[PDB]
């Protein structure tokens, strides 16, 4: 599914991401735009053999198990295929676990390069939430 910007914002708001660990809703919408262009089916392989899955490009080395990654820690206790669903529940529940690490949302490389520090509140402007 390719989400629209305000459609995704509303889905994320109903799952408790607004102001989760200090981060306003626009941070998560910005992270999903630069990680996957709002595409639930996005995947990218990493050099080490893990793959990043779904709308938030969560990797299989630490977070989900895809079968193909030797020594996946699977900290979110989910198969990586669950992150490819049009339903984003599993992706946001896992995202909350990774944003609980010491560097918070800096675990999303696209967020730290293209979103961090900017007026991220713009990403939810005009959405009826
Ligand atoms: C939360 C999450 O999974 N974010 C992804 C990053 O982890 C990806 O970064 C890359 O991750 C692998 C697995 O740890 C590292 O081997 C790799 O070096 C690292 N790459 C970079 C440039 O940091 C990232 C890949 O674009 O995608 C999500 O942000």
């Amino acid at each position: 599914k390719v989400y629209g910007r305000c459609e995704l914002a509303a889905a994320m708001k109903r799952l408790g991401l607004d102001n989760y660990r200090g981060y306003s809703l626009g941070n998560w919408v910005c992270a999903a735009k630069f990680e996957s262009n709002f595409n639930t089916h996005a995947t990218n392989r990493n050099t080490d053999g893990s793959t990043d899955y779904g709308i938030l490009q969560i990797n299989s080395r630490w977070w989900c198990n895809d079968g193909r990654t030797p020594g996946s820690k699977n900290l979110c206790n989910i198969p990586c295929s669950a992150l490819l669903s049009s339903d984003i529940t599993a992706s946001v529940n896992c995202a909350k676990k990774i944003a609980s690490g010491g560097n918070g949302m800096n675990a999303w490389v696209a967020w730290r390069n293209r979103c961090k520090g900017t007026d991220v509140h713009a990403w939810i402007r005009g959405c009826r939430l």
